[PDB]
């Protein structure tokens, strides 16, 4: 009995790369993530996106699927290199046009569109040329933004800027093991500011060409650090991971200025002062009117002393915090997810927010009875969203909760071997096959109440 | 080159018992104000809202105005006699259909309507068994929201639940110079809080019928109070006038509780323990989307106490007239209230979008013998009331919309037809609208973004 307030969103999210498929097709140029997972041993198995879950060719089955499971709202991404090749130039209509069906099939079942401009497929002809390291890639994502913008603002009531830059930034380029691959702390930390810069610059466009009624938004993986201990050698770690990890985000563009302590922590390995130019807080700072929010698992720190995706803090030591895990050795805490939601409460009383992204892997299997019970995600999904009533209860302003994923998907480095969805995909015949939290999810979006 | 930020808001706002007229047509019953203006003393030359500009009748002819003055948006409110006869029972469809034509003609110019739920028309009907002094007044605000939800809740993007509660709760129950005219300080904290509930209790029913991309919002005349000097006495009627006329409405609606010290101030007068019930304050703190400020001139107080009242508990504090110019109204001209009042909820609530839902000035306007309405005291308060909208963006203010009070000469309350507030003259005698000087410098604002 956990009634969520009128009007509450349920939805289910997914990416561009990790369903489309069609990398080659109808002139969209390869992104990184092509360069990286077709790079032997970036990507288990070799695996790549070529194929994925073919959602380019099945997309108005998928769209029909939404509407059996209730959903009120979809969230994807908008794969850059397929609407404008190479990054520059005029957009392929072909490419476009996809997305125009898509959201239009969406609006015919009902279901509100809700699109991620960048979700980490950065055309690799501007990675050729700095990436997000060089100041270029900024202006290069507001021309993007203003192509779809103007080609779907009139439909599409919810854009997100960016899908965790904290990937991108330093999983990117920090320890390599997503996005470029590339391996420095000078460079992971000028993508954080460019990436801001990106944001901030699309917010520009975006509220010059959509109407006034839709919502502009960014998607952080905020991390929520909880202290091995009390003593001030473990708060000062998770101090360090908040301010590197978190505050770099959080602080230019809601506060409109990087922390002071993060600048401190990291001054040594890049030059802020030549980095961050006049100008550039004002743009990362404009007035946003959503924060979507992904949580997956706690962050448990220590004072560790006795290639790093955290510059400036590699002395700190993490640890799996306890509980149950996931198929990702993940540990099982809904309270983070109470946490995460309190804390933006208490230091953003006025900033509304949406659970943009929540799931989890699991050895999912099609039993000799065509069954793929999956009890588990239920009980993770039950013990989640009871924190999100709780937080609502009091006082979070929760607005929305959206599931990942949809379906079964290529999880980056992991390739298929993670399956996050509520609906199995057999990627051999593409068949979509609900699983038991698929049933379970619906009643949830069609009552508005946790069974 | 006061360029404003991209999809700025540039609109105009009346009010329904001001300009729309019709008062007994297609089963509108009778409001307070009706009442009110038809008693004798209670409005300047016994003027009333039965006729007023007429817009009832020339709603397309106004929004082909609208269209004339490159207007983005245009904020009106909706008469809830009008819609629901008495305030109980079902609605006349002849009384929705008016606001379904208006809403229908503002989309087809383009327009983005604003629909203000209340604005001190209550259903006589319902003040003769109390009002708002009594808890029922509330629940039937939600069924009256949930009526004009159902009908308009497609097609109007934003939605505001009250215009200025302190007008309708002080100057209505407590000194009776406007709403039902009552004067008694239990009466006007009663009306307080049950307008605070029905602000709550609508934003519930909005939330259950309004698609997720609407924006609901409340409007408040947040006075911007100065202290005459820094003496202590001085600050404490400062403070007493913000506790009693602001912080009743921001407190429990954005902080959840009513402040300490207006509980105080206030505590001989109304018991709250009795008015406050449990679930009010989790009714009234709902989550909300925008702030609507309505802004005209700032309040300078002092201790008068040292060389029938709106504010219950501080009827020692002297009000003065702030410097500078002053309108028709003899009101204070100092754009800076309207920047510092921006920036003070900027300050004390940083995640609140803003929008300026009214601003605008009364002036002795006259046709010319060569037919020209020539207003340039209008244009310098508009100039200069923008430029501190423009400087509180710039310091970080989160401002998203302008609208100017207002887009027709109308009935201005207690004033009657004596103060001339719209950007286009209205001849009432014939009810002809002509555009002032004023209205072409706005159009050029509202076109282009820009400050001339």
């Amino acid at each position: 009995s956990y009634r969520f307030p009128p009007g509450f969103v349920w939805g289910a999210a997914t990416a561009a790369y990790q369903i489309e498929g069609a990398a080659a097709e109808d002139g969209r140029t390869p992104s990184i993530w092509d360069t990286f997972s077709h790079t032997p041993g970036r990507v288990l198995n070799g695996d790549t996106g070529d194929i994925a879950a073919d959602h380019y060719h099945r997309f108005r089955d998928d769209v029909a699927l939404m509407s059996d499971l209730n959903l009120g709202a979809y969230r994807f991404s908008v794969s850059w290199s397929r609407v404008q090749p190479t990054g520059r130039g005029p957009a392929v209509q072909r490419g476009l046009d996809f997305y125009r069906q898509l959201v239009d099939e969406l609006l015919e079942k009902g279901i509100t569109p809700v699109a991620t401009l960048y979700h980490w497929d950065l055309p690799q002809d501007l990675e050729d040329v700095g990436g997000w390291t060089v100041r270029d890639t900024p202006e290069r994502f507001a021309e993007y933004t203003e192509i779809v913008a103007a080609a779907l603002g009139d439909r599409v009531p919810y854009w997100t800027t960016l899908n965790e830059p904290w990937c991108s930034a330093y999983l990117g380029y920090g320890s390599g093991v997503h996005a470029p691959g590339r391996t420095d702390p000078e460079a992971a930390l000028k993508a954080v500011h460019h990436l801001n810069l990106a944001h901030g610059r699309g917010i520009g466009v975006l509220r010059s060409l959509l109407p006034s009624t839709a919502r502009t938004s960014i998607t952080l993986n905020l991390h929520q650090i909880r202290p091995l201990s009390t003593s001030p050698a473990d708060l000062d770690a998770a101090r360090r991971i908040d301010a590197v990890g978190n505050r770099v985000w959080l602080g230019p563009i809601l506060d409109g200025a990087y922390p002071q302590d993060v600048l401190a922590d990291t001054g040594h390995l890049v030059d802020w002062d030549r980095l961050v130019r006049d100008g550039d807080l004002e743009e990362i700072s404009r007035p946003i009117d959503l924060l979507g929010i992904n949580y997956y698992t706690p962050t448990l720190v220590s004072d560790g002393r006795a290639h790093s995706p955290w510059p400036g803090s590699e002395h700190v030591a993490f640890h799996l915090a306890p509980g149950e895990t996931t198929a990702m050795r993940w540990a099982v805490d809904a309270s983070g997810l109470y946490d995460l939601l309190m804390r933006i409460h208490r230091e953003h009383p006025g900033l509304p927010m949406m659970v943009t992204e929540n799931g989890a892997a699991y050895d999912d299997y099609i039993s000799p009875e065509g069954a793929i019970n999956d009890p588990d995600r239920i009980a993770y999904l039950r013990g989640h969203l009871s924190a999100v009533h709780r937080a609502l209860a009091d006082g979070a302003d929760v607005r929305g909760y959206f599931l990942w994923s949809l379906l079964d998907n290529f999880e980056w480095a992991y390739g298929y071997s993670k399956r996050f969805g509520a609906v199995y995909v057999d990627f051999g015949t593409q068949r979509r096959i609900p699983k038991q939290s698929a049933h379970w999810y619906a009643a949830v979006a069609r009552d508005n109440v946790l069974p």
